[PDB]
């Protein structure tokens, strides 16, 4: 098979890292490389990169002074020299059969991006929690636009359990010094391909144990393109205004007034101001 | 008459102050407040402010550490007791017949907010400029959807020739440390209105002698508001459109490299990847 880039960024992570990176060198799709970007980890992570890199030679390392998570994906993604592109979280683990599954449905259906689901675990209670059942499993071939209508977590905010053709990282990249990174970034991936192909299964363990700003400009931004592109808005305004309503009562806890005033301001207007 | 708010930000305006309020002194509406704002001038504005304090009562000062356009309008808003609030530029002078017209524009018909037009004068040539002429005068009143359907500069991102019931101002105030602030905020008001009163003659002059990343988040900012409000979209967007284009070019002239590969993405997507 084709070479795929898989990007982990690394930062602070040396319980967990050895059970993510042993859980990729154990896929049964063999023509991989790991780009590992230790962002300035200051505990044994970075320790743990090299020792791993001395016996797989799929495996390369990045480190860089921290800089924080989308620069290290950003990072991921100029050095790539994959035909695919795909995300793993340091802190979570996969099935082995996990990147020959989405490499298959991606090719066998002609897609451009391929997209599973995931499942849990609790690290507190060291459990499984597995959401996605073998009964509940299906596979579909969507339009953007029938990709677009809809979680809204394993859809948009989340960069992991998705491979994507390289080309569509053409001018698109992680803003920096932001969180809900992926929040801003996945979509306009999307927005890219002709057809995308997903999953149900849970091959992806999401390990289980913020940024009210830009959880706002981010539903904003997106609503705004997806409108100049002449998508539907029906389902990105109710996240909106869930969002808007969180962000209303947060940022008043949190001591965040001129966000407040704003939110307040949105939803008030929404809610009772409405076109007559 | 009842009382009408005038909000006066002052920074740095020493050559144009007594022009401005000087025309202000002459209105044939003579039941207003002026609210100077200094906000921490370090000309002679502050003396020219308070030399005209001791000659009309009609005139407050407040003088405050420099905080800003926003943070001046947003003091003027918190200070005004009228039943109305407009806003006029130090730089800028009015006939004197202004806020009368303005007045009875709103009064007669009902509307909760009346807007005029602006003509201009070339301070380098000392020179009117008479866009707006008294055959072209018309009134009009407007529902919102009406209004909110378009120059985009007069109506949305400029505060002055413009009248508000002051009720309108609540939960209503610039956004900080930002320019642009206009641009994010007048047309918050006129969602809240019923009907609007435009008048089209230039009783406002302007006189005539960037903040990329502000042009961009208002307008995304303002489509989504309107859609998730259900107004049309078709004139928000064309002007989206061409502000990315702006975006994307000057920014990287002006080594804004972030925005700049956010703004050309947005483009590249809306040009190349419209909905199929």
């Amino acid at each position: 098979g084709e070479l795929i880039s898989i990007i982990v960024p690394v930062y602070n992570v040396e319980k967990y890292l050895k059970r993510c990176l042993d859980s990729l060198l154990r896929q049964t799709y063999k023509n991989f490389e790991i780009i590992l970007i230790n962002d300035g980890s200051t505990d044994n992570s970075s320790i743990i990169c090299e020792e791993y890199a001395k016996i797989d030679n799929r495996i390369q390392i990045l480190h860089q002074t921290n800089a924080g998570p989308s620069a290290a994906r950003n990072a991921g993604i100029t050095y790539a020299s994959g035909k695919y592109i795909t995300f793993v979280d340091s802190d979570d683990f996969v099935e082995e059969f996990y990147l020959e599954h989405l490499y298959r449905a991606l090719v066998d259906n002609g897609s451009d991006i391929s997209v599973c689901n995931f499942n849990s675990f609790n690290e507190d209670r060291q459990s499984f929690l597995f959401s996605i059942t073998k009964e509940k499993y299906f596979c579909k071939n969507y339009t953007i636009a029938e990709w677009m209508d809809l979680n809204l977590f394993l859809t948009f905010t989340f960069s992991p359990t998705k491979l994507f053709k390289a080309e569509l990282f053409e001018g698109i990249r992680f803003p920096l010094g932001r969180l809900r990174e992926d929040d801003a970034t996945i979509y306009r991936l999307y927005l890219k391909a002709s057809q995308i192909t997903f999953i149900n299964e849970g091959s992806y363990y999401y390990s289980q144990r913020d940024d009210i700003s830009s959880m706002i400009s981010n539903a904003e931004e997106r609503i705004a393109l997806l409108a100049s592109m002449g998508y539907d808005l029906t389902e990105q305004i109710k996240s909106y205004k869930g969002r808007l309503k969180k962000c209303c009562e947060d940022a008043l806890r949190n001591g965040q007034i001129e966000l407040y005033q704003q939110c307040c301001n949105k939803l008030d207007l929404i809610e009772n101001y409405p076109k007559e």
